[PDB]
């Protein structure tokens, strides 16, 4: 089954719970395996290593783009360290684009919360007023295999 890593920031307790609820839902309803830091008991200073490794082994990587994740992804106040849990330009660049499914939680200035360095400007814009529709589309994107195109009819 698809193995799905969830990259997110611990912005607040409510946000952690939303991500946890999503992880559970995906495994319960969508038949995928989810790689989640809390289920692995990841130590703070192993977060970068967990992130790097999990992206490598995942089929799909959900990037939970709330304002916090985006602003930290854009700024990098520390200069990237062992505790870093937010995707970096270097990690993004070295990963096939097709792995990432950015989910924008809200928007600003008429645009999705997406880190500056994400090359495609696409994201699943989460619709809090139609969760079923948003979740259905997330599920579709997870099971899609864009690396695979049917060949030419001869």
């Amino acid at each position: 089954s698809p193995h799905v890593f969830i990259s997110y920031s611990w912005s607040s307790e409510d946000h952690k719970e939303w991500v946890l609820d999503l992880a559970n839902k995906l495994m319960k309803e969508s038949g995928v395996e989810v790689i989640l830091d809390r289920w692995h008991g990841v130590v703070g200073h192993d977060r970068f290593e967990f992130m790097e490794n999990s992206i490598k082994i995942a089929d799909k990587v959900l990037v939970i783009c709330d304002k916090d994740y985006c602003e930290k992804a854009n700024t990098r106040r520390g200069g990237v360290g062992t505790e870093t849990m937010i995707i970096t330009p270097n990690i993004y660049n070295n990963t096939k684009q097709e792995k990432f499914i950015p989910i924008s939680l809200g928007e600003e200035n008429g645009e999705y919360f997406l880190p500056d360095f994400f090359k495609s400007r696409f994201a699943l814009g989460w619709n809090y007023e139609d969760i079923d529709k948003s979740y259905k589309e997330l599920e579709r994107l997870i099971w899609e295999e864009p690396l695979l195109k049917p060949p030419v009819r001869g």
